[PDB]
């Protein structure tokens, strides 16, 4: 059941579906170690099958408006994934979540991708409080953040496990409503 | 059966099936005081469908993914206390509270939420417990100050309640035993 947010001449965003699995499985493989460094997760990741009992899991939730997973792609090559974790209808909020192939990066693929998923979904109404978290130390995520102009909300002490320590979490907002 | 003590007047009990009947009653009876603070209240129905609230709520209680338990006061029922989700992961819950109307005054939230909180530490499964409570939630911050907790931000119209957004504070607290 195919959905696209259209990006750019380039990029698209394309709603995770069954088809999408073995690309996705061999994209989070071949970024594993990059990815350790900044995410917790890429560790558990095992074989294909798990892979896609998570994204069926993604799937249910997409279609029942209480989470969103989309991948990206540049080219119609597979380039890395934007979600909402969680959105939380009746407060219209929704935290974001995202990756991106490592060889991809500097070209402002991610802050495309997410200007363009914010609009989309403030314009049809359902999600007008956009939240990202993001550990301090992660600085390529707080760019992202303040480049997207999220406003820093407050600082959220030991907050996230990884590679063996807690570390603080920035809490950034922006408000979008489209009158 | 799981208990956790709190004073010789007040326990703590995890939900279970038996205490349906008595906690649906109970959230009829505040019902409209409920309504004031939070916005699940006014979907609440029939006996059934708390019950299988309860049902679900109990099986994250024992998965580690939740926690439900109920504030018993000389063995009547006046209130809940609950981590509304926990990450195990990074060791970190959300707490949600209420009481029956007549029984706020006497530190009956307070006694049990510190109970709660010194025993997850000891257990050594949690150790950041965080609140998130409306600016305007005078009741509520109050629990969050009084019990030590730190105002680490303010999230802008994060929550929608009688036909306003509001600012809701965010408080975490973190022990290590
Ligand atoms: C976080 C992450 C997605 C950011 O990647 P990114 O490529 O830096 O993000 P953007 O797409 O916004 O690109 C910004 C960069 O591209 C450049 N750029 C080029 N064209 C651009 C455009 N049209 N618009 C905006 N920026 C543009 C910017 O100058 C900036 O360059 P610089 O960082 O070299 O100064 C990426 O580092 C990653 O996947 N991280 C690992 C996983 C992780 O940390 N996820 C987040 C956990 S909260
Ligand atoms: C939030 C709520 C649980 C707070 O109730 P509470 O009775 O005020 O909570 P506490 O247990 O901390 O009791 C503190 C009060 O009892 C008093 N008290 C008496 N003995 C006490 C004791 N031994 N220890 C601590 N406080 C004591 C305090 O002085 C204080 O009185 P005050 O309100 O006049 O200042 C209650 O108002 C409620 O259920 N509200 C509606 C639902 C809601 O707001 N839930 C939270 C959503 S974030």
């Amino acid at each position: 059941m195919v959905e696209i947010i259209p990006v750019s001449t380039t990029l698209e965003l394309r709603a995770a579906d069954e088809s999408h699995v073995p690309a996705l499985h061999q994209l989070v493989l071949k970024n594993k170690a990059w990815l350790q460094q900044s995410l917790d997760w890429p560790q558990y990741v095992t074989s294909q099958e798990e892979t896609r009992k998570h994204v069926q899991g993604n799937i249910l939730l997409h279609q029942r408006g209480y989470a969103k997973m989309y991948l990206i792609f540049c080219q119609n090559e597979m380039a890395g994934v934007l979600s909402f974790n969680a959105i939380e209808p009746i407060n219209k909020a929704a935290y974001i979540g995202y990756w991106l192939d490592e060889s991809f990066q500097g070209q402002g693929i991610m802050s495309q991708s997410l200007q363009a998923l914010m609009t989309h979904y403030a314009r049809r109404g359902d999600i007008r409080r956009f939240v990202i978290k993001c550990r301090v130390d992660n600085q390529a995520s707080n760019a992202v953040a303040r480049r997207n102009h999220f406003t820093l909300e407050g600082c959220m002490k030991q907050a996230e496990y990884l590679n063996g320590d807690y570390h603080d979490v920035n809490m950034y907002a922006r408000i979008i409503d489209a009158d």
